[PDB]
């Protein structure tokens, strides 16, 4: 009934222009991605879809995981999925977008000094104490709202984006560097990916051979390792089932207790 | 319609023990403050009070005031209305408490070092994972929606505490110890307290002669300066309105633009 | 039944012009005050309130209080409330009122000169013998008949308006020129201006934390000291009780006894 | 029938947000205004009026002035009308505008860097090819229609914006710094502002007493020489003509021949 | 209902010829001035004209303003508007005037001579007794009438026409020569220029950048300061509103009080 999705509260402030929300309903739902379908992918080469693990409990126990939107042709910064906070600026292309959302992608990335540039160069605009103030009040306030119950400071389940040391808490630079990014990215870095190593109680489920995406500086960016890219049809005999060739997002390593 | 009290969310997660939502109707009201009147009054020595002014905009301006429930025979620790967190453990009486309300006072109070505690000796009782966890989860995750709401951290009007250069941004050592409180602690003195002096545009007002309350390194007090406790009837010709002699909440100074 | 203010007896005694009654039925009240609401307020920048005082006895004791009238854009002469007999012809514009008026503001101040004048310059008119003589033997009766029943000579309570040995009989430069004042004068203001400090039996209440109009010789001034002036909205979260800001008129010392 | 509004092709080439065109129909006539009156307010404080001369021709001669729209309480940048090539990406605030609007007003001000920029990094988005670029190809194809048609290179009238040896070709400063601005920009200030003192054949006419608007070097500002801000009631006895009081925009000198 | 223009009492009586009442019907309002416009234009080179006022109040506050009749061929003498009483019998050609119309200027500039001779040579004419004398004491009358209710006998808001100490009573020859004309003429200045400095309660409005006529010993005279004569069309892009060129009286300085 309530819209989860931190891109769903974009409005067009301009008080003339107007604005759209193209969120697609899965955004009422507490799926745990603070994102709607319909950003993550025209923002975010990610879609998203869900996994099923029918362990011994053999309860419909369902996790989440991403999918690619990017082929073999682009190379490069076109292949990255989310960029870290250092080159956001370049790939985003922060320019073409409204205000409400470059508001929300430096809030997502921490950019307190674009945050103040924003808000000290917008207020010289006309009208703004009338209804810009209110607006902006509105759409930092659910921002932060959607942020906050995402931040990594511990709750009151242990991932690991490296395999160094698997039955330990070692881990490697990209999980280091993983950390660094802010509540609302890890929160959708950790809901995309999903662990091609699971670890449940004492036993271990591999759903992947080898890991499709890459954690760099970077980024999280869809570079699969040692090899050239994997096929991917983009899109959008007859009596066997289709098996689509979607490429999902495999990486890391989970422990999971009880 | 949503409840907006941070005492609202008190449960006594025993599995065998019930609890109460004795909150008044006006937490659901978004009045600024995070705490409902009945909890306001039976924690706090404090209750709620509107404050009008008319102004040269001739408009229903309201501001929040609050109100003393101690008399004059109580001396020392208990004339506190909002302790700091040196010395909150003794007044408070948290071993009184539910676990719920412990938490969330450590949580207003920034205690991690309590919670910590009192997570990993929870954990030690028994169905514990059947739904203490799942309680404990919904507790913890709305007091931190409530507590970042409020969070000093400067959005996207300046108060003091004390009357030093009040035609400039210095203060007293008031004004630098209540910037020591935590989000929710520092939204409800500034709701709690009104200001004896207050400029709007460029001129002033004076509603109070003399401040009533104190702030110290203890907190809150509602101890007279320089003088005997004022009276309180606490409570709980006929022609004339009654004129009720409640002692309310008067300290500082605030600058209002606009 | 019987009317007690000193300002209802005023008629216009020009034999064709007329008068007007437009005291407040508190009049007839015994409330203490020998003046109604309506002639308090359009002479003196005062109005009436009642105090309630729950101390031990738990009885519904009840006293009487006063309210300025005045905001804070006037200054001087303008904040006075009560002038003295020195310099009342100024502020009170005598020359405006009618001679019923003058004679009875004469009267409460003691101007034997004034009234003496008034009265061998009133014989001059014509129509003197026929009811002008009667009306004004009328109203110079009832006026002494209120004057006198308000007499500083004791009775067959003791009330300070300066704080110098309080456990004393020793008072101030106010409380010495208070006495000057007339009968009528002392009860009004001793009615008017309420006591920040009380003491029943052997215990103490203060009402107020510091006194709010001063005592020159001037008068009963409403500037407070040392400070700028207190808001006053003069006039004529909806669910908390409005609080009324009007400020009230507290100054003094009492010893009360039984 | 055709728009001849530099502004009016405004488009929001986002593929899923829309635009507007609120120009008002003045802009289809060839007034000499490459700019319809509803962006000229909107974007510059600035109005369109006609101002008629009797000359000795008898004839229906009509000239174009223009208004400011800034009262006296805003100071500094806030009163310029129309910056120079220096300081406008501060006044005009560039990042809230459409790409569309920021292209138009870099190729007004020749910022070729700029419109390097732009270009470089919108080729970045997707879906450019489909009708990014057939959309930008019209959008920069008819602004350089407009911008060209005004290029200060001389036809196959002589305007001055100080008084230095008004019987001859010297001019101040400000006529050098005016030659700096665009095409559109110098017609835009041409038909703007009004020459205080018109040269006809051999005969003058002064038709301000002292010059309204200034120019320097931030550009055309509506700072009043030598005295306090003019007034102006901004807004949008009585068979008496209204007489409106708008500021107009009086600078300068001309020189017309036959 | 009844005219209030001190011309409208022109008859001619001298028995067999006519005389006219050509005052425009804005003579019968009490608009202030106390001429009608038509002799307001034919005798002076002024007409009328409402000026409008938006300050902080937001009331229609309507004041009055004057407008040249002169262009800029006409020089000297012709370009005066009100002559002082030393210099008018050679600017308003008295000779060619009626009777009546020579005794009303006379008495607008206090010619005492003058009247004493036009009433000691007029009884020389026949039929005197029967009628003139009672038609000269009726236009004499009604003048006077007109006259003495606006003598300069200040009543039972302060016009400077200098800049001289603005902020203080100070001012140039040309008020204290302006203080000499009597009642009448006076009224007409006032009304006529309105001052280019308004001082409302403590705020300033500049409605002209400097002023257009000038206060000398020949009078107000239409000759602008510095500069070559302002033009006047004096008469008697279509969609943009035509915006008259008229040039209006604004002169000196107001200080208003409430």
């Amino acid at each position: 009934r309530v819209n989860r999705c931190i891109f769903a509260s974009i409005v067009s402030f301009d008080a003339c222009i107007t604005y759209k929300s193209p969120c697609s309903p899965d955004a009422y739902h507490d799926d745990g991605w603070f994102i709607c379908n319909n950003h993550l992918i025209k923002r975010f080469k990610m879609s998203k879809m869900v996994l099923p693990i029918f362990d011994e409990d053999d309860n419909q126990f369902k996790m989440t995981i991403a999918r690619h939107l990017v082929g073999n042709k682009e190379r490069g910064i076109k292949r990255i999925l989310i960029p870290s906070a250092t080159n956001y600026q370049d790939v985003f292309n922060l320019n073409s977008m409204m205000q409400a959302e470059q508001l929300i992608f430096h809030l997502i990335y921490n950019n307190e000094n674009a945050v103040n540039t924003i808000c000290d160069n917008l207020k010289y605009t006309e009208g703004f104490t009338s209804n810009t103030q209110r607006v902006i009040h509105s759409v930092y306030a659910t921002t932060k709202s959607i942020l906050d119950t995402t931040n990594p400071n511990t709750f009151c389940e242990l991932r690991f984006f490296d395999v160094t040391n698997a039955r330990a808490l070692r881990g490697g630079a990209g999980d280091q560097l993983f950390n660094n990014y802010s509540g609302f990215l890890q929160n959708l870095i950790r809901r995309a990916v999903a662990p091609e190593y699971l670890q449940i109680d004492t036993e271990e489920l591999r759903f992947r051979n080898c890991a499709t995406c890459i954690i760099d500086e970077t980024g999280l960016v869809a570079s699969v390792p040692d090899g050239p890219e994997l096929y991917n049809p983009i899109r959008s005999l007859s009596g066997y089932e289709e098996y689509p060739t979607y490429v999902p997002l495999f990486l890391g390593y989970q422990i999971i207790n009880s």
